């Protein structure tokens, strides 16, 4: 009873090893409407509709030097159908460019009755539907995120087996239409947990992330995974250095992702600007053998020096748009462990709750 | 961290038991707008909202003497927002009756990939929303009905857990919001099977469903259980009792369900409307300790005769509600061991696949 | 694939039946060599196999008012094979006075590696060929011990898992064997937890071996469950009622064993002699529904005062016979709800870590 | 709370990684006494110590040029006590030519109730005290042999839980005492299945492996893993190349076994000694990148001609000893993708059932 066909497994496959090919990354552009409201607010301008087209049109029509930087484009809903000033839809903006288009297809956070402050993830009603529809209209792949907290009994055992049972589902259902899921085991930064507690919790989660996947029939070779580096808690006083954390990070993936992945994205997590080109540096250079793709699918530490840069005030757009030049070209050569290098909203901290 | 305070498990117990009082059963009125479709092609009348509000009206305005004998009906989400003639709105002409309005909130299955036909359900997005308005507007538990298929290679491993799993995030949301859930794991008749593998599928069903439940931290005292009889195949050759689907079935449940459930309500499945009130009143008559009340939640095998006497014209009103009323009474003394036998609408099978 | 026949099925039925027949129990009279070692020593007894040979036959051979209260015997290996005064084997003494004897077959317990102090159980390596021979040498049921202790992040998620595992592997080979499991998933009364926290840890561990000896294809009607009574820790400052565990063993008990389990015959778990007899009446008063039999399977609680009392000295023999005697009959008037009781080292506690 | 010292893991990576360095393999002497004897009257030998302490002596004093190919030999427990004719202990005759003594540990299979003619295997009582005592006595690994079939049925969900399940128990008792874990989860040849059957179940069973040997804290790079190649079965009709077994068996792996393990080793099947030296070949040439060594673990495979040539008679003991040699150095070009075919005991089928 096959999940696919060949024909169908092929076209996944060459989808994600697209995303992922040599030096370049994702730009995780799909802010909800009210979560880009908090990055608005924050330098002075209006949520409007047109103001997130206009800063979502900033970031995809940026110099030609970012086009061997940046294969995939994810996007939220409203700004799939959102056309840019030459008239043209933002897909086929990022597409002239050689970048491939995603889109966010979960539907927020919910809370798990029983536990202690613990969520799944909601959004696979109609989930095939809209992913027909979404792959008509230019989206190659899909983004689901789940969130885990580390806290004294958590995440507990009905937290990471809900989680990993609805992140393959919403997988299944990706690949039957045509989609490669990027798959977002996301573990958050808060508390004060060592690196090593980030470590174990990474395993246990992404072990059983792997086994969901597997009882559920996907193919592993057109899936994405978007895993939080491993680091210490944003509360840690102990302090560890850009290698231990390469280790700790490279390890824990070694132990537990099967080499048929075809790339690991890693989230950006609250990391500054600049630690997190620095960090994917390290993991690229790491001695020991990692057999997928370790690149970046960056929101928030590819637009904060932008946002900042733009103000609000259209006449600022090609000093915010070379905000996000500079970092697309560090971040690909981070991708490929060529970066090295002093930075200063760059070197901000970028960590919510 | 518990789901639920001493006043939220009261009132859910109490709730529990007012549907399952001796000598009651739940009328399904469930049936959504396609299928009932189907149904009322049957007897040659077109699927209008005013012929739906008609036939409902017809079940929940049958006269005082069935008052007794229904604790509950389930309505669809538009027969809860409908009127009857009076003005009065439908989840309060039932109220006067002593019932308790329920309300499906499911959303139809999907296909599971890699599988051999197999079916999950949705329709957790937005349920948390969705059941506090219902309680308000007067609804007091849930449907939601998941599907299993006996075959070959069915059914799977993935589809056990799966289903299990997804009953037990809607009746964690439900008990949140105050309505009690109903679990419907329904194992379908279709095929040649014998009653001893319906059996044994039955059992690794229903512990599959008591464990998914007691992960998900859910109160069972304030939970009913909806389950198919054990029956043969309904293209099985061999024949057999209704002793011998009586024990068959009282030991499936004594196997699985803890005491603690408040009441099984069983479903007709194709069961002529009298082989339904055969098989129940020999199930409270088997002699083995049964710690729940058994009884029914009857859709088709309340109304088959009720509907085939109205034909779809107004002047059969109180000829199809007298067909309801005299199939309420029988079942109603099915749920206590006291039912007799001693019409042709009413020993039609009602099978579809 | 039958697990088992019809006739083995009626024969694990009927012996279960008889071990928990009304107002009968069990005497666990198990203790390993070297945990016998330390009653004896308590006393100022040598530990001989002669001092156990008499100290056992102390018990086997009590007045025949013992014998309505006593349906099984739990012995030791050694001890199958020991011979009374008269010449008679140690489990003809048993059935004489109408005792189904047992025997002990877990090989103690094992540190789970990668875990704060926990153990799971060995002892299945040959079991079958022991089990064999031991039904042929007149055992017709057989204990496995497993142990879990509640501390912060214990029972843990693999503890539960494997000791469930190989309590259902040691139950299936038991019934290959014609000889009926006794199930003890213990939980020791070992620190300062309230009383909720043993029911919610109860009610996780339950839960997960039904389902564990559903997956196993084991044959309910002809077990029995050992569980602990449901208890605060015993450095708990707190202090609850015998009505408060009463409540609290019933719906631990309620919410999660299926009713097609013969019989519950309760560990003593290191309550004093009294405190067990009156917790075991408070809980066959509950109102509450009780599907299967609620009765005892005691070592320390039936026999600290036949010890003290024994002393050593064969002087002491029917003055310590009666010590257990006036025991069994206490429970087993617990065991019907029917103890109304002052006793001085039968109020001694009996907890050792 | 960490099963193992940074120290406690040094020592079992360094140990796995002597045993798989590049050109190395395994040398399966591990027969027990009742399964050698089907291979000595093979050639109309009497089962002896004497014969059995001579013919293992003809495999470890093979001459010098055999060295580089063997990295570890896995001797039966007799063996490892026994001493060739120089006096010197056969542990310390293959220490001397730089290889690693295994030893095997498990303890034969016993049926599963209620399963179609499966198992699980036993050999974990004691075992915690009997490695510490190999490891004092020069093992420093160990094997387990756990065996599914293909077929109606099977294996089933049962099988493979509680297979899984008792590595992960083997092999964290192993790692306490020092010594490196080899888990075999053979899936046998018997059958009519195809190629991409036998990948499907293969697939589905190492996810399940290492779910459990993450579940059990296990060190991965102190871990070898020796499975079947994924092969048509042995009755199949249809014929496939051996690129088809390379492709079939390294995508089974590149989706199951996580990069960190450390050497996966073969095992021979029914497989010829040439058959299985060509698909181990083929499979180390496969250019999909593979993480991990690729080897064998070959008994059968490795000694037919041996066994064929000796005959029973100490004058053909350096014919033997050749022919056992020509093999190791085959096996040992197969392991890094450097063998050219270019006799009759070497094509024949070494299939048992």
């Amino acid at each position: 009873y096959p999940a696919l066909t060949p024909e169908q497994k092929k076209e996944l496959s060459d989808i994600a090893h697209r995303i992922v090919a040599p030096g370049k990354g994702i730009l995780a552009a799909d802010e909800s409407t009210g979560s880009i409201a908090k990055r608005l607010q924050s330098i002075g301008t209006e949520n409007t509709e047109e103001n997130r087209r206009f800063y979502r049109q900033l970031l995809l029509t940026a110099d030609d030097r970012v086009n061997p930087c940046i294969g995939g484009v994810i996007l939220f809903h409203e700004t799939l159908y959102q056309k840019a000033d030459d008239g043209r839809p933002f897909p086929q903006v990022s597409k002239s460019k050689g970048g491939v288009v995603g889109i966010k297809v979960d539907k927020g956070v919910v809370p798990l009755a029983g536990t202690n402050g613990e969520t799944t993830t909601q959004g696979l009603d109609g989930l095939s539907e809209r992913c027909a529809q979404y792959k008509k209209d230019g989206a190659d792949f899909a983004k689901w995120r789940c969130v885990l907290k580390i806290g004294e009994h958590t995440p507990s055992a009905l937290a990471i087996m809900e989680n990993a049972n609805v992140l393959a589902r919403y997988a299944s259902i990706c690949q039957q239409n045509g989609i490669v899921p990027i798959v977002e085991p996301e573990i958050l930064p808060d508390g004060d947990h060592d690196l090593k507690r980030c470590q174990y919790v990474t395993e246990k989660v992404l072990a059983a992330v792997y086994k969901a996947l597997s009882d559920h029939h996907i193919y592993l070779e057109g899936t994405l995974l978007k895993p939080n580096m491993v680091t210490p808690g944003h509360a840690c006083t102990q302090k560890f250095s850009h290698e231990e954390i390469a280790m700790a990070t490279v390890t824990a993936l070694r132990r537990t992702v099967p080499p048929a992945v075809t790339g690991i994205t890693f989230l950006s997590g609250g990391q500054s600007e600049e630690e997190a080109s620095i960090n994917l540096n390290a993991i690229n250079k790491c001695p020991l053998l990692k057999p997928w793709a370790l690149t970046f699918s960056y929101g928030r530490a590819l637009q904060a020096s932008a946002l900042k840069a733009w103000g609000g005030k259209k006449e600022n757009l090609k000093a915010a748009q070379e905000e996000y030049v500079k970092r697309a070209l560090a971040n690909s050569l981070a991708c490929q462990g060529k970066y090295t290098p002093a930075g200063a909203a760059a070197s901000e901290s970028l960590f919510v709750s």
